[PDB]
């Protein structure tokens, strides 16, 4: 016996807006989940959140349209927002769910 459900909430907040040169920096990121599943890795500040959400979503077997990546209250999906806002190798991202699809 079981039965649950939630409300809709599409149109999160994409980005896709930035140049590409090279840069030199190292920042560690740790993605946690309300369920417990978490993973941390060291990646260039230039591109960390991108590969983090891309690898987490791709690995989980679900597109990037059902996961809210926030940092200390900063709900954003990109390696530029949290990068320039954090500027630290301790960038954390708490993946939260606010919509049901799969």
């Amino acid at each position: 016996m079981s039965n649950n459900g939630g409300e809709p909430s599409n149109n999160g907040g994409e980005g896709a807006e930035g140049t590409c040169k090279e840069e030199t920096a190292l920042v560690a990121v740790k993605v946690v989940n309300a369920d417990g599943a978490e993973m941390f890795f060291r990646i260039k500040s230039r591109t960390a959140l991108k590969k983090l959400i891309d690898t987490y979503c791709k690995k989980q077997g679900i597109s990037r349209n059902s996961v809210r990546f926030l940092f200390d209250g900063t709900p954003i999906d990109e390696t530029k927002t949290p990068e320039e806002l954090g500027m630290e190798d301790d960038d954390v991202i708490d993946a939260m769910v606010e919509q049901t699809g799969g």
